[PDB]
């Protein structure tokens, strides 16, 4: 087909997110037809590495992380690259209210 040739990298594998806890961190992974610079991003906002998120780009793949989650994280991801664009709704389980009493052991 046709490779030798310039042009801008265009995703391959629709973004994909994971379900963590309240306070966990998450991962996102995503795939492109090679390898370009992206951008993350959480909404009408830009987002950057440093401080509480982790951007890291395999070659042709990019992983998300974003330390202590949390229920108001949940929402929508967005990465562009290129001239292409993907976006995967992250889901953040809240923590449960009360923390369960249990039950004891019966006896003979």
């Amino acid at each position: 087909g046709s490779s030798g040739s310039s042009g801008p990298a265009r995703f391959t594998q629709d973004l994909k997110t994971k379900e963590a806890s309240e306070g966990a961190t998450a991962t996102l992974q995503c795939e492109l037809s090679k390898v370009a610079p992206v951008e993350w991003k959480k909404g009408p906002e830009t987002l950057r590495d440093g401080g509480r998120y982790s951007l890291k780009q395999d070659g042709t793949r990019c992983e998300l992380q974003i330390h202590d989650l949390s229920v108001a994280d949940a929402g929508e991801y967005s990465c562009m690259c290129g001239q292409e664009r993907t976006s995967a709704t992250l889901t953040v389980r809240a923590l449960p209210a009360r923390f369960t009493e249990g039950s004891g052991p019966s006896s003979g």
